[PDB]
């Protein structure tokens, strides 16, 4: 689909992941990887026991979900954002 992970150039940037467990609470800011994913070491830092994280947006009305591989959570083609994540296991 004209897209491969092999595609990498010099000057790569690294963003952060902003997600919250509850809706009443606020989106916590945690460290992430340069590729855009997030190490499981950081997920357990604020989200202990969180095996799977989903995407929840009241304005988007979507039901997307964060990708999980080798423990590292991969972000979508849009990024992390400041939405709420759902814990699943």
């Amino acid at each position: 689909m004209a897209g491969s992970h092999h595609h990498h150039h010099h000057g790569s940037m690294s963003e952060y992941i902003r997600v919250t467990e509850d809706e009443n609470d606020e989106p916590i800011e945690i460290p992430s990887e340069d590729d855009g994913t997030v190490l499981l070491s950081t997920v357990t830092a604020q989200f202990p026991g969180a095996c799977g994280l989903r995407y929840r947006n009241p304005v988007s009305q979507c039901m997307r979900g964060v990708r999980l591989v080798e423990g590292i959570l991969h972000a979508p083609d849009a990024g992390w954002g400041n939405l709420v994540y759902v814990v699943n296991y």
